[PDB]
C-alpha cells in the first residue's frame, strides 16, 4: 500500500547469508582457518571457533577481538600487519583458506599459496566474475590455479540482502587445493597445451581428428563450459603419444 520505499538508501543486510555459507563450512579441526579480502566487522574470530587456527590477515580488529579464545587461547592467534602471504601462508598439516576476493587484486595470493601451501579446504567468496574465470581454462588463467585445487560451486547469492536493487551476485567456490593433478614439470607444458585448445587450434593438436574422436566420447561436444576435467584427461593422452610424459 503506501508502503515507504521510494528514496536512496542501500545497504548489504545479508549478515545472514554470507554469515551462513562461511557457517555451514563445517570444518574438522587439523584445517587453521584464514580469512583474506578486506574487513568488514563479524567474522574471523567466529570462523576461529571451529578450527584451532586463527589469523587476521587484513585490518587489526582480529586477535584483540577473539572474545577471549575459548580454546584457552593457546592455539594458533596471530595478527597480521601489512605484506602477508609469505607471512601467514605455513606448510604442512591442513588448513582452510576462506577469504572473498577485494575484486581487485588477489590472483597473486591465490597464486604463492596455490602454488606451495597445502591450504586443502580453501573456500574464495567473490561476486562478479571470478568463479567464471576459473572454471573457465579458456584463457589459462582459471586453468593455471585450476590444476592445484579442485573447487565445486556451492552456494550462489544473487544479492538479495544488497538493497535496494542489487547489481552482481556473489557466490561461494569450493576450492581443494590438493597436490597437483599436473605434474609440475609438464604443468609449464599443460598451460601451453590449453592455449592452442582454447583460441582455436583443434585442428592443430589433433594429428587426424584423432583426439577428436577421444573428445566425442568423454561426450565433450562444447569445452566452452568445460571446467579443467576433460583438458586434464585428452590433455593427458597428448602426453603420452608425444613424450612429456
Amino acid at each position: 500500500m503506501n508502503k515507504n520505499i521510494k528514496y536512496s538508501q542501500n545497504f548489504l543486510t545479508s549478515e545472514k547469508v554470507l554469515n551462513q555459507i562461511i557457517k555451514q563450512l563445517n570444518l574438522k579441526e587439523t584445517d587453521t582457518v584464514y580469512e583474506i579480502g578486506t574487513g568488514k566487522g563479524h567474522l574471523t574470530t567466529k570462523l576461529a571457533k571451529i578450527s584451532k587456527q586463527v589469523t587476521s590477515i587484513e585490518l587489526d580488529s582480529h586477535l584483540f577481538n577473539l572474545s577471549s579464545e575459548k580454546l584457552k587461547l593457546n592455539t594458533r592467534v596471530t595478527l597480521i600487519h601489512q605484506d602477508i602471504l609469505q607471512f601467514q601462508f605455513p606448510n604442512k598439516q591442513r588448513y582452510k583458506i576462506v577469504g572473498n576476493i577485494p575484486y581487485h587484486l588477489s590472483t597473486q595470493i591465490i597464486k604463492k599459496v596455490v602454488f606451495e601451501s597445502r591450504a586443502s579446504d580453501i573456500y574464495l567468496i567473490v561476486e562478479e566474475g571470478f568463479y567464471k574465470r576459473t572454471l573457465d581454462i579458456h584463457r589459462t588463467l582459471g586453468l593455471l590455479l585450476h590444476t592445484q585445487v579442485s573447487i565445486q560451486q556451492l552456494l550462489k547469492l544473487p544479492a538479495e540482502c544488497f538493497h535496494p536493487k542489487p547489481k552482481v551476485n556473489s557466490v561461494l567456490i569450493k576450492l581443494t587445493r590438493h597436490t597437483t593433478d599436473v605434474p609440475d614439470k609438464y604443468w609449464k607444458l599443460y598451460t601451453y597445451f590449453v592455449s592452442k585448445w582454447v583460441n582455436r587450434e583443434y585442428r592443430q593438436l589433433f594429428t587426424k581428428n584423432q583426439f577428436h574422436q577421444a573428445m566425442k566420447h568423454a561426450k565433450v561436444n562444447n569445452l566452452s563450459t568445460i571446467t579443467y576435467e576433460q583438458v586434464l584427461s585428452i590433455f593427458n593422452s597428448y602426453l603420452l603419444f608425444n613424450g612429456r610424459k
